[PDB]
């Protein structure tokens, strides 16, 4: 009956794709999007009742600390699998920011804040197309998609370890 | 490319199904889930880019004013289809609250606050499983699934009228 049930958790929101996915990314077994990778965001995803889901993939693509896209290959793209538990781990850089407006629009441009773009897979099915965005960085406070509920938190002084769980409908 | 692209509206969260949820409940062309109702429940279903979505079906199951569910039949059960504009509405009352405690619990019994049960449906696919709260109702404050975000607003309160926009998870190509 109701008196059993646990409240439900938030669903993480949804955001844009963007211009830049690329279908294709290679598994990344040990985690690492690039080489020199000093980041790691880790966390577990879980379903709206709270369990975990295990074997879920997270498919992750992100800007350089210059703010480029790798548009020829797979640098800063991977497939990153969940473990039983629905916990992962992945090591990249900090992404940099990167204007958006035409280059003869007028003065300023539009710049986006840094931030990784995730889509959450099980198998064959998406569940999820979003983006993690980092605490007090710049242009966070006028990125049109920026959203508070979805900044990583920071889990060390060094400002190299992030935690961000993810909450999808199964 | 980013610049025109629609900031995405946040998913309306899920809920907990309970247990008087009955499958099969028949459409109601007109909305009006029972003869008498005199509450009016309106809103959209949207996407989260926005868009609306065409003919998404609410499955809409509550309570009675005494807080009792037709465990029988389709009293306050019904399809009800959203339009070309994913506009709909339907007709109901005011849900009454009820005791979710057995006798043998002390008499401080635990009571739900009023709310509206919904699934909201694209052909025979569910896209939501969710509850609609009220404002400033009995037993919010301490109700264990009571959500802010899906208390509906008032539109007239002389109408008894009252709205909800859903946003619900679609693929976008
Ligand atoms: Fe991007
Ligand atoms: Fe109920």
């Amino acid at each position: 009956g109701y008196g059993a049930q646990p409240r439900h958790l938030p669903l993480t929101g949804t955001d844009i794709l963007g211009p830049f996915y690329r279908p294709g990314a290679p598994d990344r077994p040990d985690g690492v999007l690039c080489d020199g990778a000093t980041v790691e965001l880790n966390g577990r995803v879980l379903d709206q009742e709270g369990k975990t889901v295990s074997g879920a993939v997270l498919d992750v693509w992100q800007a350089d600390a210059e703010g480029r896209y790798d548009l020829d290959g797979y640098t800063l793209r991977g497939r990153v699998a969940a473990d039983g538990q629905g916990r992962y781990r992945f090591y990249t850089v900090m992404p940099g920011c990167y204007d958006i407006s035409e280059p003869d629009d007028p003065e300023p441009h539009r710049f986006r804040c840094p931030h990784v773009h995730v889509k959450v897979w099980m198998y064959t099915q998406e569940l999820l197309t979003t983006q993690l965005y980092f605490p007090d960085a710049e242009h966070n406070d006028t990125d049109r998609w920026f959203d508070p509920s979805r900044v990583v938190s920071c889990a060390s002084r060094s400002g190299r370890k992030w935690s961000f769980d993810f909450v999808v409908q199964r």
